[PDB]
């Protein structure tokens, strides 16, 4: 119906494209054949998830073997290692914007050669949450930055503030597989996603601190008040970029604490140890309720 | 003479100190003791590209030993990794500045409470080379963002535009090193830290694209007449988080490329490799040439 476009025309004009960060290549595996069939991208913080997670969805469509499977398929850069289970591409992906913007621009023609045409990429991680009690799973409306506008900035040579819609309908079907199951409070909302895990976000445990908790708290409060529900790195550029990829993007992010309480969290391992694991519970029984009805 | 300085006042008021990244914690492992001996900082972005460092720095100064030494020393997130052999710390820190600012803050920390004084900071990469020969080791002066302008802008709920100088003293003992080394190229120049890895940078193979070659090169070479003599993603963040809490900084990186006249590499692969290491080769000399003069 749509097909992965990559606004890039000199892309045509090359012999031959290397994506250097994954470790792939093009005219050495046959991308039409090898990548045309997987209808959902799905990215996440560290290989030490995206790789269970590349087992668990494994598990919910029937891939599952008992052989030694799903060896993980991109290198060159240890940073990013990949999987392929049948139409699944679980891709981990670093820390922070410029970490996942590659692996977005080098799966955007990753797939343009491949051809896909109904891909969803959904990302998958933590975050903080402002007004929200631990372990609830606010999914993304839009991408704000630091001016709680749904805009992020991309410098080229020059400018380009980018859009950061998140996909409705596409949250809408992460919303209505979370309300099929009800086992874990599934709300939406907006994304302070930052670049300064310690001063970006607030916080009172950096090592340059210009600004106390009275002054952390009017911001904070004030992302609340201004639509934004949980708080992470990677998120803005992810809607900038899908929404300018015919790409359907969403963000599903277990909050970690609601930091209108703090900065560091209470509940001991066993709690955060569920929570962590329902952006992919829902991404996954989300996902395989599409490859059942597809 | 002069210890790692954490710009933060509620460190102090503080219970026990969590690094989320490291795993580390203040009330298990003891900073003092342990961390102590460290007078320089190693960084880069894999882990297989900083374990080949700290398995090569051990073999270097002559403290390895040949049962399964340099055991990794912080998870909790597999991205970042560590090891600690002698008076070095390697640890990777991924891609972008998002990550690097995380290894940073809670490593700078990590270095202070240890009562640390001499910790020397160096970073080690790949580069785009504006106007060098393929390999040409630039090792920074000052880290510009898009204007060419030596300042690093950091979100601080909307507040401050800190510095990115390398720390000249270390950056003479770094060019001093490898005229000691004398067979691989030793400029020295001011670099680019981007955002983002085509545009950002500027390159035409990437998924967003709205610029030709003639206006690709335009932008390169109105970089180069400013000092720019290479591109990597990391560096302003790097520079300027030493600057302000003190740290002696210095970037020792490699260039593949030189963008003016491609956005593909030409040369075999055995002739990468060799490239691939004049980062750390002039390391671990500059690392021996002062343990040695210590």
């Amino acid at each position: 119906t749509a097909q992965v476009h990559v606004r890039n025309s000199h892309i045509l004009e090359m012999h031959s494209d290397v994506l250097f960060h994954i470790g792939l290549t093009c005219s050495r595996q046959q991308v039409a054949n090898t990548f045309g069939d997987v209808k959902f991208f799905i990215t996440g913080g560290s290989a030490e998830r995206m790789t269970h997670f590349a087992q668990s969805v494994a598990k919910e469509l029937g891939i599952t073997t008992p052989y030694g499977y799903q060896l993980a398929p991109i290198g060159s850069t240890s940073r990013y290692t990949l999987f392929k289970v049948g139409p699944v591409l679980v891709a981990n992906h670093g820390i922070g914007m410029p970490s996942i913007s590659i692996l977005l621009h080098e799966v955007t023609k990753l797939l343009e050669y491949a051809g896909a045409h109904g891909a969803t990429y959904i990302r998958m991680g933590t975050s903080g949450g402002i007004g929200v009690e631990p372990g609830t799973v606010v999914i993304t409306s839009e991408g704000v930055n630091n001016k709680l506008e749904s805009v992020d900035e991309v410098a080229v040579l020059g400018s380009t503030v980018r859009r950061p819609s998140i996909c409705s309908p596409e949250v809408r079907e992460e919303i209505i597989t979370a309300a099929k199951e009800v086992g874990l409070p599934y709300a939406v909302g907006k994304t302070l996603s930052c670049n300064d895990f310690y001063e970006g976000q607030g916080r009172l445990d950096g090592a340059i601190c210009e600004y106390t908790l009275e002054d952390k708290m009017a911001f904070l409060q004030k992302l609340a008040d201004a639509g934004v529900r949980n708080i992470e790195m990677e998120a803005r550029l992810m809607a900038g970029f899908c929404h300018k990829l015919n790409i359907p993007v969403a963000v599903v992010c277990v909050t970690l604490l609601n930091r209108l309480n703090g900065d560091q969290v209470l509940s001991s391992h066993e709690t955060l140890q569920d929570f962590e694991r329902r952006p992919g519970a829902v991404l996954l029984h989300y996902i395989k309720s599409k490859v059942n009805a597809s």
